[PDB]
């Protein structure tokens, strides 16, 4: 089974993001998001709240510098497979994550010298994180 | 439209490079594009455009990462190229690298720790859409 650190943020329908420590310690009734064997995202209630006691926690820092704090043996989704996170780390596999992400806020920075690149076909190019910039 | 100097471009020969160093130095290199069929291919840079001083906006995404660009510069949304400002206006999702590697691992010693059970499939989504599993 394995376990997660207190502040690991869990998506709930009712409350939005909540720390799993709080969901478990307060045994909060909520609806979480799951994925089936055919890649369908659905929702269902939390059915068991597991307080696993004390265990060794490792902090896994991802390429974008975000953090997952878990025991070595907790499984995470990699393409078509659930694997222990430590193995995912040892094997350099990509964790599955949301294919999309929203813009939270916007700021003005005034004027700057700015740049663009032309390519022959399709007229786009990937940035860090895999964002696709385009001139079309 | 255009982009800030330090916008990191993924190139084959050098990995991630600031578009500013690529354009200013006319660096010959190979970038990654998508076609109309969702398919990612490689392709040399054909033009290096210094578009001069323009108004730049900083777009901060839900994960705290930034895009710095002119308001009109288009970016891909679920198969469709749209001005980044419009993507902001309508709260649309940018695409879309659906996976990410772990760079490093540190020991934090012992902590009280937790897990949740569900009735079907035995997984659940975290922030950023990671899928934690106890199947």
């Amino acid at each position: 089974g394995g376990a997660l650190s207190y502040e690991t943020e869990i998506l709930t329908v009712e409350y939005g993001l909540l720390p799993i420590g709080k969901i478990v310690e307060k045994r909060i009734e909520c609806t979480v998001y799951s994925v089936d064997n055919n890649g369908n995202i659905y929702t269902q209630p939390v059915a068991q709240w597991h307080d696993r006691g004390e265990q060794e926690v490792f902090e896994y820092c991802l390429e974008d510098g975000s953090l997952i704090r878990a025991t070595k043996d907790h499984k995470f989704m990699v393409d078509g497979q659930m694997l222990p996170i430590d193995e995912i780390f040892e094997r350099e596999l990509d964790l599955m994550r949301n294919p999309g992400i929203k813009i939270a806020t916007r700021k003005y920075l005034g004027k700057q010298n700015v740049y663009d690149i032309g390519v022959e076909r399709d007229h786009n190019f990937a940035l860090k994180n895999g964002f696709i910039a385009s001139n079309a």
